[PDB]
């Protein structure tokens, strides 16, 4: 089963994103050009609505109501993929496994939306309010929605 | 349960779609505009792929290997919605029911695209080569992915 999420926000800001689902996991390989350089808050947010840009995709997708938190923590929303580090250049690529999101049942992320954030994920550990419900990234530079790809 | 599919393409045309689901019968309601006046092809492809444009997005969504056909048919691809009808102005306004896309399971139209032609859909019977898998409605105006909704 395979997944492609094309992201587009600010101006210059360029992102695609293909998940493959291989047995209980998903493997994502996600690709940006015109990132601020540093690290991104990078998350799987609730609705595939951009009708009102970025903003109606919505929180994170958590199924679950846990904490926010990091890939490879223990508490952690389904939705939670960590930061994306943007080298000098501004470009970024990231490639993970992750067995809480799914393409299919009820952690699937089909239809839902990649939002790519203003500041870093501070994880639920930065010790501000929002560190376990959002991580603390800020703004929506960039978001897309994850549609059902040729799965080859 | 509901879903929404904001539409994009060559230059003017706009086009919101909202979908909701109640038993087995989706409501179907679309505003364009921008379009060329007349009936313009309406159908969910296979393919949440915007990697190249509408292109990417595939042929119809036809999951139990059937003919093209107009949406009330004998015969038809699920994806197929038949025609939306875009008046001298190049507004256009559709409300359909459809009893074979759903949001859900085998015929889950989500995260699969939302594409309108540049000509009409011949329904199956238009005699052209095309007929029967496209209903010949020629090239690609504008598409989108259908995402997941606030269902409220
Ligand atoms: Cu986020
Ligand atoms: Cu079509
Ligand atoms: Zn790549
Ligand atoms: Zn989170
Ligand atoms: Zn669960
Ligand atoms: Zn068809
Ligand atoms: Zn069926």
């Amino acid at each position: 089963m395979k997944a492609v999420c094309v992201m587009r926000g600010e101006e210059g800001v360029k992102g695609v994103v293909h998940f493959t689902q291989a047995g209980d996991a998903v493997k994502v390989h996600a690709e940006f050009e015109g990132l601020k350089p540093g690290k991104h808050g990078f998350h799987v947010h609730e609705f595939g609505d951009t009708t009102q840009g970025c903003t109606s995709a919505g929180a994170h997708f958590n199924p679950h109501g846990k904490n926010h938190g990091a890939p490879d923590a223990a508490e952690r929303h389904v939705g939670d993929l960590g930061n994306v580090t943007a080298g000098a250049d501004g470009k970024a690529t990231l490639d993970l496994t992750d067995k809480m999101i799914s393409l299919t049942g009820e952690h699937s992320v089909i239809g839902r939306s990649l939002v790519i954030h203003v500041d870093p994920d501070d994880l639920g550990l930065g010790g501000h309010e929002l560190s376990l419900i959002t991580g603390n990234a800020g703004g929506r530079v960039a978001c897309g929605i994850i549609g059902i790809a040729k799965s080859e």
